[PDB]
DNA sequence: AAAAAAAAAA
DNA sequence: TTTTTTTTTT
């Protein structure tokens, strides 16, 4: 029962808003709105992503694009993602 | 594929940056921000740099109204006199 | 969620399954059947199998009129002298 | 404007009819009678299916509990569905 | 009719 | 992990 954004927002473990997802890379900052439906607005350009792999892939190719490759680079109101994964993986 | 920001109104020229540009009205009560060519917002009062519209609109009117729930504020921020969701709809057209 | 069939009328035992007990009657002209267990038609002329009364009836039917179309068989076969249709009804009022 | 057994029907790609649409799963043979409401019915026990899927996961379990998954499965007079939903993207 | 939740597969 | 498409539901 892989975990999305989309399974977080509905069990309660995030709350959806703007400019509430962020990535660092070798000194660019970005920021993304979370949408209700998982989906990810990146403010710099407004492009829609699906998943946090695609928008942090997305930001660090334009950065380095020897950069091959989500939920450990994107962060939430300061926290990994991945201690958001975990949080779930223990409720369910 | 894409989705408005004040970053995407900025780069349409749909808004300009400037010093107490952006208002809110809650309640008897006037707060007014300026807008950056980064998309950020300033509060006038504290210098308090704000991310969103949503996050400067859900603080200005939790110091008015303690039981003040978060939500978008695009509806409740005014750009020179006019609703930042005009500039949304404006773009949403514009670009179809 | 259940709609009739031969099959369902053979497990309610509204039908017995035998030899000769399925008929049709067209244009003056007798075609007789078996009917299996499993719900399957044999015509006794040729041995041959149908999956249903209606294959059975429009290929009975062709033969002494070649202009007849497709259709609906349950209206013309008799199940022991009397219409097949009636099995149809007798099973809905039971069922609903 | 995803294809059913009701747009088929319709537009005159198929025909509805008894004993026209077929499963060959591991040695159990299931048969289905087509309804003008694109509606399928198993012989067998005549409940009512409103899916080619629908029926053919249905029947399938009934073999072997472990199939967990339509349009290739189940034959029409001999072909396969997904050559009569392929024959209406092109007529269409 | 739209809106949203699901099994392979690379 | 994610990217895909039919179907059920309304």
């Amino acid at each position: 029962r892989a975990v999305t954004l989309r399974v977080l927002l509905k069990d309660e473990l995030l709350e959806p808003g703007e400019g509430v997802l962020s990535i660092y890379y070798l000194g660019r900052k970005f920021t993304g709105d979370l949408q209700l439906d998982g989906r990810i607005v990146w403010q710099e350009t407004g492009q829609v992503f699906n998943s946090p792999s695609a928008w942090a892939t997305h930001c660090k190719k334009l950065v380095n694009p020897a950069k091959k490759s989500g939920w450990a680079s994107v962060k939430y109101k300061g926290q990994k993602l991945d201690k958001y994964k975990a949080a779930w993986l223990r409720r369910h």
